[PDB]
């Protein structure tokens, strides 16, 4: 169903937005391991993450549920520029660009932030 799809969805965003803080504060200690770490957690929650939403508009689609469809385009929006600020953020990483991946991961971290209110409203379409 819908429901049982989004009740994953909606429990993910706080892991991943939790890890982007984490990575950051390991990253201003030096522990860079673990922030490599959290990096290839946040990979595989992303990946979950941006499946569960295009899933749902389809799933919400099938049902005629335009509203929904309407909350899922916008977080899909949300979703797709984080995706290219964590590519950035990775690259940033890998080379050693500290001021670069600083900035990226306060970006990140506030669109995280700015994802969650959305995710309420569309438990409500459902």
């Amino acid at each position: 169903s819908l429901k049982e799809k989004f009740a994953e969805y909606e429990a993910i965003g706080p892991r991943i937005l939790e890890l982007w803080q984490a990575a950051r504060n390991a990253f201003e200690a030096g522990d860079l391991a673990r922030v490599a770490n959290l990096l290839a957690e946040l990979k595989e929650l992303f990946k979950k993450d941006l499946n569960l939403a295009n899933a749902m508009a389809a799933e919400a689609a099938e049902a005629g549920n335009k509203e929904a469809v309407a909350l899922l385009a916008e977080q899909l929006e949300r979703l797709k520029k984080i995706q290219a600020m964590f590519a950035a953020a990775v690259n940033a990483f890998r080379a050693g660009d500290r001021e670069a991946f600083g900035a990226l991961l306060e970006a990140i971290i506030n669109e995280g932030k700015a994802l969650l209110p959305l995710v309420e409203a569309i438990k409500e379409a459902i």
